[PDB]
């Protein structure tokens, strides 16, 4: 089966720069502000560039180790991001993949929506592990306010 | 905001047929195959084409008392029914409207999905409360259920 989930997240940083920070540097960044939810993220094979494949490794006492994403497009122009989850994380037993966009939209009050898509491909009849969207939802917020955080703390960073 | 959820449904039974009892004749069939789901279905406004209003009453002990839903579309050739909640059950305090589109679709063993879209539209930075998505998915679930087995037993209808 394919089940689709599509949110929307406010975020009070304005939108090229959240891109810049979120998407263009997270690699870097996540680390250094949520230190305690994301434990590393490097290159398996690739630039950073479409076909990309990226480590993320998460601490002890995660319900996942680490997860393979596939970088898939980066839209420096519309401030979106496409990348699949290959491999590790929720990866197995009836989830072959999962595959995913994150569109950064400004608004009028000069702050951003998230505009978060994600497309999972289940065996057969099985449906998505319900707990899985959850856990989902709160690493992907936990990400979002640490690096809101960390830029209203440094107003230098991502000019 | 505005939350989108799209899921897929196997059914046993032929698109088509599933079409004519599940979607056209749902007022009649949902209260006599569905009693401890669906209480009644009553169109307020027209005859169940676009722009009728329907009152759904739910069983004593249910969270909610009622719903109302507009109908949008109705495609006879294409399998197509597109349908609005704007009053009762989940709408109030922070959730204006649901709307929903399904397509019923054939499968090759002939059989048929359903693949159904909800789209929620929340107040400003309000989440969809992911109660009303298990209750409504769990909802859905039911009603086909009981529709595909009342087909089963008597195939001489909608056919």
């Amino acid at each position: 089966g394919v089940f689709n989930c599509e949110t929307e997240t406010t975020s009070v940083i304005p939108a090229a720069r959240l891109f810049k920070a979120f998407i263009l540097d997270g690699d870097n960044l996540f680390p250094k502000v949520a230190p305690q939810a994301i434990s590393s993220v490097e290159n398996i094979e690739g630039n950073g560039g479409p076909g990309t494949i990226k480590k993320i490794s998460f601490p002890e006492g995660f319900p996942f180790k680490y997860v393979k994403d596939r970088v898939d497009e980066v839209d420096h122009t519309n401030f979106k991001y496409n990348y699949s989850v290959i491999e590790g994380g929720p990866i197995g037993d009836t989830l072959e993949k999962i595959s995913n966009e994150i569109k950064i939209v400004a608004t009028p009050d000069g702050g951003s929506i998230l505009k978060i898509s994600n497309k999972y491909h289940t065996k057969g009849d099985h449906e998505v592990k319900a707990e899985q969207v959850k856990a989902s939802k709160e690493m992907g917020e936990t990400l979002l306010r640490a690096v809101e955080s960390y830029l209203l703390a440094h107003s230098d960073a991502y000019n």
